[PDB]
């Protein structure tokens, strides 16, 4: 039995394999979906995590925060994107990739390669991750593909089959765009991992002060709210728990709280990973707040294992 922080730990990759390239985005819209600023006005709350909808959270730091989040694109919604936040910043921005699974562009279009409950790199080491998608998205050159979106049962619906002549990665994308790049190979539905988080708290540390982070997963919603929140406390560690959580919900991101759960029968399985993200998240605020003095010198993975969370 895992201890809180690392239920994923029990889970079985082999029956998570790949199997499909799934289609990551249309390209329909000129911008990514779920796509939000630091910069932007609060709305009201979600009925689905019964907040307090009278409660006018504080902004304390969030003009100078330079974040934002979003789903996966096509290369022309990341041009878009990169103009978006070049009206608001002068600094570098940052494409950060918090994808585990193999994803990059054939022939531009957007694709990652599909196992069920979009787990197909369970278990590998960021490392590892990267060289199944390097391999893959190579061979995939000159050979016949069959890519397509996910309807609802997560298997694929429609598509279109195609020779690929073009392949492209994530970071080639960016850097197309104009922007920078940088990978956080985190695992879909769960709470990121110590390495993760090690990760990105290293990468933090050394950003140039005017730095923009724009992150994105594959629908821009978990993921991706829960390193902007991350991101949120670690540069403003005065403000409280709930108005990072309220702040980064009312933008357009997920609601990091305690709620409610309620899932479809199909996603029982989600369960235990909502209520592990809601007390790792409180955890992270605890060692945002006792390192931040200190030189968040101590790791978040050297604190969290000797300050464990419980259930």
């Amino acid at each position: 039995t895992e201890p809180v922080g690392s239920y994923a730990r029990a889970e079985r990759p082999q029956d998570f394999e790949g199997f499909v390239w799934r289609l990551d985005n249309d390209g329909k819209e000129a911008l990514p979906r779920n796509f939000r600023t630091s910069a932007d006005a609060l709305r009201a709350p979600e009925k689905k995590f019964h907040l307090d909808a009278a409660y006018v959270p504080s902004r304390e730091g969030m003009d100078a925060l330079h974040i934002s989040g979003s789903s996966a694109f096509t290369p022309a919604q990341l041009k878009n994107v990169a103009a978006k936040l070049r009206e608001k910043t002068a600094g570098p921005i940052y494409d950060v990739d918090l994808r585990q699974e193999s994803h990059g562009y054939l022939d531009g279009i957007p694709v990652s390669w599909y196992g069920e409950r979009d787990w197909a790199n369970l278990g590998k080491s960021q490392h590892e991750a990267l060289a199944d998608e390097r391999h893959r998205l190579h061979a995939a050159l000159h050979k016949t593909v069959y890519i397509a979106p996910l309807g609802k049962h997560k298997l694929p619906e429609g598509g279109e089959v195609r020779r690929v002549q073009k392949v492209q990665t994530e970071q080639e994308v960016a850097e197309a765009a104009g922007m920078r790049y940088f990978r956080i190979a985190a695992t879909d539905h769960v709470w990121p991992t110590p390495e993760n988080i090690d990760r990105f708290l290293a990468f933090y540390r050394t950003l140039p002060q005017d730095a923009w982070l724009h992150f994105h997963c594959e629908a821009g919603v978990g993921r991706t709210t829960a390193f902007m929140v991350m991101t949120d406390m670690l540069k403003n560690p005065s403000v409280s728990l709930k108005d990072i959580l309220y702040r980064q919900h009312e933008i357009g991101g997920f609601y990091y709280g305690e709620f409610p759960i309620k899932t479809k029968d199909k996603d029982s399985w989600k369960t235990k990973y909502y209520r592990e993200k809601i007390v790792m998240i409180e955890q992270f605020y605890r060692y945002v707040q006792e390192n931040r003095a200190d030189g968040y010198q101590t790791p978040w993975s050297v604190w969290l294992k000797s300050h464990p969370a419980k259930a």
